[PDB]
C-alpha cells in the first residue's frame, strides 16, 4: 500500500488484461 512510481503494479496488471 505504498508504490507511488509502481501504480499497484500497473492498475492490478491493467485490470488482469481486462476481465472482471
Amino acid at each position: 500500500s505504498d508504490t507511488r512510481y509502481n501504480k499497484s503494479f500497473i492498475n492490478n496488471k491493467h485490470l488482469n488484461e481486462h476481465a472482471h
